[PDB]
């Protein structure tokens, strides 16, 4: 499945400077000088130093004939060495008298002349060179010759790329060893030892051919190498969905990047999605394609393919491209396929899954993903990027397919597949969304479920398994009298009894938190008295409302923010590296709906924050300070906060929420005023968050920055 990609080949060679393809010949000379060297007896080193810049003098006869020259053992001898810089197993041939032209007939003398040339031979020989009187040159004028020769025999030929790589097939990795045998690195434009280049890793010719487009070719390497020495970038969305590199395939597969073997499930899924696209034809083995390994909140990770646009340019060299959510593999499909077989992408998919395997953001971050791929290999360069050629001619890297637009594709592709849940879903009314009423959430009560929350189809994607779910109110395993609330699954057993259950570990209620983050439940109590407290499932929710259910209606309605864990997740994600700081993010959210208000690693702050309505207040007094004043700052995340601003997801969830449990008591953030009674600890948490605490913040000056902000 393939043959040579022979224009990407040719491509490669068009594209050099006159001077590096002379330095390409050169290269190659100087290889099977050192064959020729290696292999008699004197040793002499004329011919390769005559070519390696003393100045003693070396005749050489040029042909009509492309990649081959004479080498007389004399001054106007007929006798000597005829190279073929191109034979597979004789680059070079001892004539020593003229019978030995006439046994010369093997198809890769052949190629290298002309349609018009070949009748020349005749039963095909080169007896006909017995005939013939060649000019000679000096040998450090054979290589511009050699350029030169090829230029014209491509231009007398209508079939460019194919005659140009099969003309080059053997030069190269000649070239290639020349070039490994340059003693400390190859020159850059006049300064030695400037490239280092090796030609260990090498496959035969006819495989680097094919593979010149692959991850890690080593052709590829040798002639950026080649570029490089004749002369001699990170890309920010606005400029990626400009270029507009890849086209989506509409297909994808999402997997776990969780549990012992994920990585091998995700490498066997990557190959397997490699493989269809192959088979239904979706894909050609030449066409390049991005093969995206994109980690999910969640600690999930998607493949998809995408093609390459056509409309980008030329595709130079495939390779490896690390973006802030993971890596994308680029070669062409068939380089994919074969590099699956030989394990070539193992390392770099084991890294990529060890980070996002617990991931809160599906955004480890291009430093971690870095560094994941480089531990399997000690302390090596990060991969070569995939690079393509503008229309100008500029060889750029390739952007990441990783962009903004391809997580909302990942995710409305998901959504879709979660539509056929809950026969027929509950109507209810707004007040007992609001949880305002003395039935209850909508859910039937029970004594596990006072409040009445109502239960929902938790679909887990991973199991491919439909859950059961409900906030229910619990013992404390150990102390009686008391409760708490857990979210867990109902079941039947072996008698038809109804059972519960938690979930099994803090990913999976996670994935259910945002899977519904909109619902809200009563994690308070219910009766005529009582606190209902009502909590959205977002896990990244700081705030809730909360009121006092009345004989009719309900009074004292205000929202909670939850100061010391917003205090405490704020500063961590504040390093930058929540992971280093406080454990696992996502392990860390989950506890957070377990764990009261003095209970975390902050407790600076003395008591919650309080917001409510005019019309609501009752006897609070309340400042001018509104949750939208707050929202607009911690939305900006300015100053001390700037780096929680990386993680956009988390953020954007975190302001949702506020939102939400806004509305859900129905209010807005702009007619939710802060107590008075709250204003220290709304200054005192802010002029940490913000600051560090260096500088002294008053609700004005919080205000007017909100004020500040929206002007801009
Ligand atoms: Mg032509």
């Amino acid at each position: 499945l393939g043959g040579i990609n022979h224009s990407a080949v040719a491509n490669r060679y068009r594209n050099l400077t006159k001077e590096a393809q002379q330095n390409l010949y050169q290269f190659a000379i100087i290889e099977v000088l050192s064959q020729i060297r290696e292999e008699r007896p004197d040793k002499n080193l004329d011919a390769y130093n005559a070519l390696i810049g003393k100045v003693t003098t070396v005749d050489i006869y040029t042909y009509g004939a492309t990649n081959m020259f004479f080498m007389p053992d004399a001054r106007g001898s007929k006798t000597g060495i005829l190279v073929n810089l191109n034979s597979p197993d004789k680059p070079y041939t001892n004539i020593q008298q003229p019978s030995d032209f006439n046994n010369i007939n093997d198809e890769s003398f052949r190629q290298n002349f002309t349609s018009w040339e070949k009748r020349d031979g005749t039963g095909w020989n080169l007896g006909y060179f017995n005939q013939k009187t060649p000019r000679t040159i000096n040998i450090s004028e054979l290589s511009k010759i050699l350029v030169e020769r090829l230029d014209y025999h491509v231009s007398q030929e209508n079939n460019d790329d194919q005659i140009l790589s099969t003309l080059l097939l053997d030069v190269l990795p000649r070239s290639a060893k020349g070039a490994a045998r340059e003693p400390l690195g190859v020159s850059a434009s006049g300064i030695p030892f400037q490239l280092e280049f090796t030609f260990e890793g090498f496959t035969s010719p006819t495989d680097e051919l094919r593979a010149i487009q692959s991850p890690f070719s080593h052709l590829a390497k040798y002639f950026d190498l080649l570029v490089a020495s004749t002369n001699g970038v990170e890309y920010s969305q606005e400029q990626a969905e400009n270029i507009g590199a890849w086209i989506d395939s509409g297909t994808q597969l999402l997997m776990s990047a969780s549990g012992i073997g994920a990585a091998v499930s995700v490498i066997q899924g990557a190959a397997g999605l490699t493989a269809d696209a192959i088979e239904g034809k979706e894909i050609d083995p030449l066409d390049v394609i991005s093969l995206s390994l994109a980690a999910i909140p969640g600690g999930k990770i998607v493949a998809k393919l995408s093609k390459v646009s056509k409309n980008l340019g030329q595709v130079v060299r495939g390779g490896i491209s690390i973006a802030e959510t993971g890596v994308d593999i680029v070669g062409s499909s068939r380089d994919l396929i074969e590099g699956f077989k030989k394990g070539n992408f193992t390392d770099i998919i084991n890294g990529l899954v060890s980070v996002a395997s617990s991931s809160a953001s599906g955004r480890p971050g291009k430093s971690k993903i870095g560094n994941a791929i480089k531990k399997g290999n000690p302390d090596a360069p990060l991969p070569t990027r995939p690079t393509y050629r503008n229309h100008e001619g500029e060889v750029r890297p390739i952007p990441t397919a990783q962009t903004k637009s391809f997580f909302e594709r990942v995710a409305i592709v998901r959504r879709e597949g979660l539509s056929g849940r809950g026969a027929i879903g509950l109507d209810l009314t707004a007040a007992q969304k609001r949880g305002a009423e003395l039935s209850g959430m909508g859910g039937t009560i029970s004594k596990s479920n006072p409040n009445g929350n109502v239960s929902q189809v938790y679909i887990n994607e991973a199991e491919g398994i439909e859950k059961n779910i409900t906030y229910r109110k619990v013992p404390v395993p150990n102390e009686p009298g008391n409760f708490e609330n857990r979210l867990q699954e109902s079941f039947l057993d072996n008698n038809g009894q109804t059972k519960w259950r938690d979930f099994p570990y803090a990913g999976e209620e996670f994935d259910f938190r945002l899977q519904h983050k909109d619902d809200f439940n009563n994690i308070g109590d219910l009766g005529v008295g009582k606190q209902g407290i009502i909590a959205v499932n977002n896990p990244y929710s700081f705030v809730h409302h909360s009121h006092t259910f009345e004989q009719k209606g309900i009074s004292n309605n205000h929202l909670t923010l939850e100061s010391n864990a917003f205090l405490t997740y704020i500063e961590g994600k504040k390093t930058g590296d929540f992971e280093n700081k406080y454990g696992n993010e996502m392990e860390w959210l989950v506890r957070k709906f377990k764990t009261k208000k003095n209970d975390f690693d902050l407790k600076d702050i003395p008591d919650n924050i309080h917001f409510r309505t005019d019309r609501e207040k009752g006897d609070h007094s309340l400042t001018t300070y509104t949750l939208q004043d707050f929202i607009t700052v911690v939305e900006n995340a300015p100053t001390k906060m700037r780096k929680v601003k990386n993680d956009e997801f988390a953020l954007n969830n975190i302001v949702e929420s506020m939102r939400a449990t806004a509305k859900n008591m129905g209010a807005s953030p702009d007619t939710l005023f802060l107590d008075v009674a709250s204003t220290n600890y709304m200054t005192q948490l802010m002029g940490q968050v913000l600051t560090n605490g260096r500088q002294e913040l008053n609700l004005q000056g919080l205000s007017n920055a909100a004020q500040k902000l929206r002007n801009g």
